[PDB]
């Protein structure tokens, strides 16, 4: 059956090529969420979050959580759990 191997042989490329935009797509997912980690550190934090305003926190877990689930969400199945350990 000189099918089987072209029908393996292609699946192979259709999985890197899955793979490369994935990567891509998901990295600008992570970092948005970041980007909303990063810049409200700089611009919530500050020093009057400490007085009583804990809103940058959940700016932070939010946005810093954010692009964790993206990144797996946006991660195929095998792949995320590749991944675990």
């Amino acid at each position: 059956p000189l099918g089987s191997p072209e029908f393996a042989a292609m699946d192979y490329k259709d999985d890197d090529d899955k793979a490369l935009e994935n990567l891509v797509v998901l990295n600008a997912a992570s970092v948005a969420g970041a980007h909303g980690i990063l810049s409200f550190l700089v611009f919530f934090c500050a020093a009057w979050y400490i007085k009583g305003r804990l809103a940058p926190g959940a700016a932070y877990a939010f946005y810093g959580v954010w692009p964790l689930l993206l990144l797996l969400l946006a991660l195929p199945p095998r792949a995320y759990a590749a991944a675990a350990s």
